């Protein structure tokens, strides 16, 4: 994933419903890292490939298990907290331009809204926006 002339990396987020208003999110990392799939866009590539990539990698999907229910058609921006932030590499990377999808079935089922409480401190606000956004899709 390179980074923008603004210093922004591209990236892509994953958010899957279910029929009961669940959504599904995965171990990022090991254990308790539960969080929505997310990956870098790379060069010569749109965020929907982006998105399919991230789909098979975390959770084993691909396009005929979903449905797209939404996406954002612009980019999510939010600047990394100062102290995150790898002064000493050039071109230096100060925040992240996200796509996010919404998808349906055609990893664990927690209720629409808990992420956005229960998410490491560092992206609740990032998940409230997303969740904001998807809301006038779903309810
Ligand atoms: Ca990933």
């Amino acid at each position: 994933s390179m980074i923008d002339d603004d210093g922004y990396r591209p990236n892509v987020g994953i958010v899957i419903c279910n029929r009961q208003g669940q959504v599904m999110w995965a171990r990022r990392f090991g254990q308790h890292s539960w969080q929505f799939p997310q990956g870098g866009i790379n060069p010569g590539e749109s965020a929907e490939q982006a998105m399919y990539r991230e789909l098979f990698e975390e959770v084993g999907l691909s396009r005929k298990d979903v449905r797209i229910l939404a996406s954002t058609r612009n980019w999510l921006r939010y600047k990394l907290p100062k102290r995150l932030v790898r002064w000493d590499t050039k071109p230096v990377c100060i925040g992240q331009k996200q796509k996010w999808f919404l998808l349906q079935l055609v990893w664990r089922w927690v209720s629409y809204w808990y992420p956005v409480r229960q998410v490491v401190s560092f992206k609740r606000d990032v998940y409230r926006r997303v969740m904001k956004e998807f809301a006038s899709v779903v309810m």
